[PDB]
RNA sequence: GUUUGACUGGGGCGGUACGCGCUCGAAAAGAUAUCGAGCGCGCCCUAUGGCUAUCUCAGCCGGGGACCCGGCGAAG
């Protein structure tokens, strides 16, 4: 049963929602791979009327690139609880989000016969705290 | 020397139902009138055309009315 039910980290998105950049540079070094532009939608008063327009960057890290990052990111954060997803996710911080899920996720991300992951096989906030807390730190 | 139009609950004044498109009137095929009700067109676009690749939207919810992540979401 287990082994295929035990949590794992799938991508950690580090993004800097600026309002118009030079910031990529640090993201590249804090993570280890190129950043991606962040265009914005809708015209608004914060002199942000431009639809297509660089207004920040993000970086999606997977596997080791994500651990080797969290092995310093987490330590720089304290928070826990309430600040967790209903799907077992949590964002802290410059933002650093951690998407967590179990082994059969590809079923909902592939092209052919894709399917949505059953509520039971989903990751709960609690089942999430456990996994992570059980990895160099403490909850709440 | 001539012209100075037509429609019109008489004619004039007002209006254009004088060329066009849609809903209703219209009676569950088609056709269908009034100065019938609601309202539009006389353009604009080198992309706002064409194809291919990749992709899924509104709105709401939860975590850090811009941006980022997850979820619900046949279509508003
Ligand atoms: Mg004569
Ligand atoms: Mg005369
Ligand atoms: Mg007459
Ligand atoms: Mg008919
Ligand atoms: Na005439």
């Amino acid at each position: 049963f287990h082994e295929m039910r035990e949590p794992r980290i799938e991508k950690v998105v580090v993004h800097m929602g600026i309002g118009h950049a030079n910031a990529e540079d640090i993201l590249g070094e804090i993570t280890g791979q190129m950043p991606v532009r962040t265009k914005a939608k809708r015209t608004v008063g914060e002199f942000d009327i431009r639809e297509g327009d660089p207004i920040g960057a993000k970086v999606t890290l997977r596997d080791e690139m994500a651990e080797e990052f969290l092995q310093t990111a987490l330590p720089l954060a304290e928070l826990a609880t309430s600040q967790f997803d209903d799907t077992g996710n949590f964002s802290f911080g410059l933002d650093v989000t951690v998407n967590l899920v179990r082994p059969g996720y590809r079923v909902a991300k592939r092209d052919k016969a894709s399917r949505s992951i059953p509520t039971k096989h989903r990751l709960n906030p609690a089942d999430a705290v456990a996994f992570i807390e059980s990895t160099y730190d403490v909850e709440v």
